[PDB]
């Protein structure tokens, strides 16, 4: 059902959502791995489901509905522990790319396109620990696209060649954000 920001499991599949408090977002978890996110006028938000802990080689599977309209993107996003990283997979986005500002660390080469890896340290920003510190990584693909599926070991060792240290694995999440946009997004994980 329609839920407010929070985490959990439904139907196997952890979930989280998180807004800024703005206006604007529907977050609907549904039947299996399905979510879905409808959007207006939003601020900042990011959700969706996956596993809780997340792995070091798990292909995750992805398909549906991605229809941005302004700032968005649709992502494979997790995070690690001791040390703290962010990192998101991004296989669509909209009118932004959520990269920019990042340091190109390279490219890889999986599931079917190339892919920009980079990352950015986030200095005293929201994170899963509270306010604090950590690199985030980005691997952006070239050939957008909203179904697919995702071995996210090529792109964890891709980062490791340029220097990630990945620690204790958190969530793993397909996730759709938005940033001050509309859309609407139906996804199913597996």
């Amino acid at each position: 059902s329609t839920i407010q920001p929070g985490t959990g499991y439904n139907n196997g599949y952890f979930y989280s959502y998180w807004n800024d408090g703005h206006g604007g977002v529907t977050y609907t978890n549904g039947p299996g791995g399905q979510f879905s996110v409808n959007w207006s006028n939003s601020g900042d938000f990011v959700g969706g489901k996956g596993w809780q802990p997340g792995t070091k080689n798990k292909v995750i599977n992805f398909s549906g509905s991605y229809n941005p309209n302004g700032n968005s993107y649709l992502s494979v996003y997790g995070w690690s522990r001791n040390p703290l990283i962010e990192y998101y997979i991004v296989e669509n986005f909209g009118t932004y790319n959520p990269s920019t500002g990042a340091t190109k660390l390279g490219e890889v080469t999986s599931d079917g396109s190339v892919y920009d890896i980079y990352r950015t340290q986030r200095v005293n920003q929201p994170s899963i620990i509270g306010t604090a510190t950590f690199y985030q990584y980005w691997s952006v693909r070239r050939n957008h696209r909203s179904s697919g599926s995702v071995n996210t070991a090529n792109h964890f060792n891709a980062w490791a060649q340029q220097g990630l240290t990945l620690g204790t694995m958190d969530y793993q999440i397909v996730a759709v954000e938005g940033y001050f946009s509309s859309g609407s997004a139906s996804i199913t994980v597996s």
